[PDB]
């Protein structure tokens, strides 16, 4: 600490501000409940849930997304159903395993999905 300094020459440096995107989301920050699977029949299968709490989600759950994948080359497919809060997959084969998993949809877009419950039907 004293006072002893020698100023510099001159240097350049430059110079800029982009904008950065600021927009609110009103999505949930939770996945959905009582998400299980039961197997019916050997190429029928029932697929329940329900919406999340009353603290997560902000918008009013409008409806709810589902995603089924099958033991085969990439061709999955996805399908949504306001109706209920259940979808009966018929059509399946034997000796097969398919997954589902089930996402809440509020006012503003999807929620973020939950882990892929696997369930494989009965041989006989």
């Amino acid at each position: 600490g004293s006072s002893g300094s020698s100023g510099n020459r001159y240097g350049p440096g430059v110079s800029t501000d982009d904008i950065t995107v600021v927009t609110l989301s009103d999505v949930p920050s939770a996945p959905p409940q009582n998400v299980s699977l039961e197997v019916v029949n050997s190429r029928s299968i029932k697929v329940s849930w329900l919406p999340p709490p009353s603290g997560t989600q902000n918008g009013f759950i409008t409806g709810y997304k589902i995603r089924h994948r099958k033991t085969t080359r990439r061709g999955e497919m996805e399908t949504l159903e306001p109706n209920n809060l259940w979808y009966l997959f018929t059509g399946l084969e034997k000796g097969s395993q398919y997954s589902f998993q089930v996402s809440a949809m509020t006012v503003n877009g999807t929620g973020p999905p939950s882990n892929w419950y696997t369930a494989e039907t009965p041989e006989n």
